[PDB]
RNA sequence: ACAAGUGCGUGGAGUCACCGGGGUACGACCCGAAGCCGGGUGAUCUAGGCGUGGGCAGGUUGAAGCGUGGCGAAAGCUACG
């Protein structure tokens, strides 16, 4: 670290050349790919910055792969523009963040979500702007997602959807209504 | 029960007493436990429930809430009271 600042720093005010050095750190394998031969694998970042993958918990469901991170951090994105106030949730295909909104109670906004794409959808990653609870729980029951992303969850809640489902990646992010 | 053998019985001595021994049942030569069961007694102690009262020297710490002030484009972060 020490040397790769000493370069950044002179690179940048000695000379004009600048150099950026990167902060990929703790890897860890993934499933495989886009195909079965095309093996990935998450790098974390050390930097303690705020919202980001690297701190989020699968507290159930097989283990994210590529397209699940890609597309999960799309949503956070989305929902982040927002900035906390108005409560608001997302979805998202194939990089596509295809099903923001915001209004009152999520309930709502999820479903009209679910309206916007009422295709594609099935296996997408709902990312809400807070903690999810039953009354859309069942609403998402039968309507398969990817991976559910929120700031944090409810007891009975988390549950209902562990045991019900089987394939929900449920990664809710500790706290993301921040910087 | 057919027979043959055999068992028991048969040519009159028992019965009623008094004084004794002994067996058996009853407390049974005397004393010696824990226990079992019937009907009553007890919550002045102690355990718990409830009603209605009494009490806890003097200090310490300093949650939420509230006021003012900082740092911030905001997000928000923060000092003292």
């Amino acid at each position: 670290d020490y040397d790769a600042a000493i370069d950044t720093y002179l690179s940048r005010t000695l000379l004009g050349e600048e150099v950026l050095r990167l902060k990929f750190t703790d890897g860890v394998k993934l499933r495989y790919g886009e195909n079965w031969h095309q093996s990935a694998c998450f790098y974390k970042d050390p930097g303690i910055e705020g919202p980001s993958l690297a701190k989020a918990v699968q507290l159930h469901g097989k283990e994210l792969s590529y397209n699940n991170y890609v597309d999960a951090d799309n949503a956070l994105q989305t929902v982040k523009e927002l900035g906390n106030a108005s409560p608001a949730v997302a979805i998202v295909k194939h990089n596509n963040p295809c099903g923001l909104a915001t209004g009152d109670t999520l309930l709502q906004a999820l479903q009209a979500a679910w309206d916007g794409d009422p295709i594609s959808a099935y296996g997408s990653i709902i990312c809400t702007n807070e903690t999810f609870d039953l009354e859309a729980a069942t609403f998402l029951n039968g309507k398969f997602i990817e991976i559910i992303l929120a700031p944090d969850f409810k007891p009975d809640a988390l549950e209902y959807l562990k045991n019900k489902s089987e394939n929900l990646r449920l990664l809710k992010l500790p706290e993301l209504r921040e910087v």
